[PDB]
């Protein structure tokens, strides 16, 4: 048989394309090993006439790659590109409407949980440590979100049409975002056992579990101490851009002004729906695609973000 051939781009960032010539003859999979154009997988699939000039996604198989993709996601997991791409595929296909001038996801395969953490990285001040995120996200304001919702389940390692928790979720995004400055100082006070101070660094510093309430984490929650008898545990020092308050899902009532945003969760664990409930000059309840407008909120909310600088308590 005659040998044909056609230019294509090999890449791992889509920043640094390397021009290389393709054997018609042959399989992406078999000359450039696991191959995806647009996350769509094409180690088994031949070239085309129209594939020539395109970019393909490849494993790093030589240093130069393996370099330039930890430098682009900051994991030297090799698992993690085959699911970018393979997510990536599916995120491409979903809608991505502007809601109340925020960027959302029009409900498919269960992305409710993304779109609502999506709706909250749009009104909460993160800096993304590896460029993949940061350069999706900004085209993600824009309106192009496949990338980033496609790099989220990647990171997350969660794959399309599972649902997952927006806690969660955000604890991992934090892991790969600058929160090194934020700093927190919990007292803790026991009428037998006496005062504990706690300082917190990072991704703890911004996420506490028990109460939705910033304001009565700032007086004060009641939790177990060893004696046997409650102990009163109350924000002393805040130094972040924001805090996350989350609780199990219960009734709650968000007034306009007191909070940034908040995840609503009706329905049983693991198999529930997620809104979004972001305050602006009135409520904007943002749900999938769809969007409603109240001056008061009445739903089971698990999850609400507070913006911040420094805040020092005046308790004793
Ligand atoms: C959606 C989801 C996905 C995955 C996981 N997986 C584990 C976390 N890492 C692995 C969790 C959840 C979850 O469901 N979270 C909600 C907020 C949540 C988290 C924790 C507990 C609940 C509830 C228990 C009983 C409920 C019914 N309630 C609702 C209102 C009144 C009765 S909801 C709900
Ligand atoms: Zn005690």
């Amino acid at each position: 048989s005659e040998v044909r051939t056609i230019k294509v781009f090999t890449t791992v960032d889509n920043i640094n394309l390397h021009t290389q010539v393709v054997d018609m003859s042959m399989t992406y999979g078999q000359q450039f090993g696991p191959t995806y154009l647009d996350g769509a997988d094409v180690t088994k699939i031949k070239p085309h006439n129209s594939h020539e000039g395109k970019t393909f996604y490849v494993l790093p198989n030589d240093d130069t790659l393996r370099v330039e993709a930890f430098e682009y996601y900051h994991t030297t997991d090799p698992s993690f590109l085959g699911r970018y791409m393979s997510a990536l595929n599916h995120t491409k296909k979903w809608k991505y409407p502007q809601v109340n001038g925020l960027t959302s996801i029009k409900w498919a395969d269960n992305n409710c949980y993304l779109a609502t953490a999506l709706l909250t990285l749009q009104q909460i001040e993160l800096k993304f440590n590896p460029p993949a995120l940061q350069d999706a996200y900004y085209r993600a304001r824009a309106g192009e979100a496949a990338n980033f919702c496609a790099l989220i389940l990647a990171y997350c390692n969660k794959t399309v049409g599972e649902l997952g928790d927006v806690r969660e979720t955000m604890s991992y995004l934090f892991q790969h975002a600058n929160l090194d400055s934020c700093k927190r100082v919990l007292n803790v006070v026991c009428k037998t056992c006496g005062q504990q101070q706690t300082t917190l660094k990072g991704v703890e510093a911004v996420m506490y579990m028990g109460t939705l309430s910033y304001e009565q984490f700032k007086k004060g929650v009641q939790i177990p101490c060893t004696c046997g008898k409650q102990a009163t545990k109350y924000l002393v020092q805040q130094e972040s851009p924001f805090v996350m308050m989350s609780a199990p899902p219960a009734q709650y009532e968000l007034k306009h002004g007191t909070f940034t945003c908040a995840s609503e969760y009706t329905g049983n664990y693991q198999c529930g729906h997620y809104k979004h409930i972001t305050s602006k000059e009135t409520l904007y309840c943002i749900d999938g695609a769809l969007l409603t407008k109240s001056s008061e909120y009445k739903g089971p909310i698990t999850d609400v973000f507070y913006k911040e600088n420094s805040y020092t308590t005046t308790i004793k």
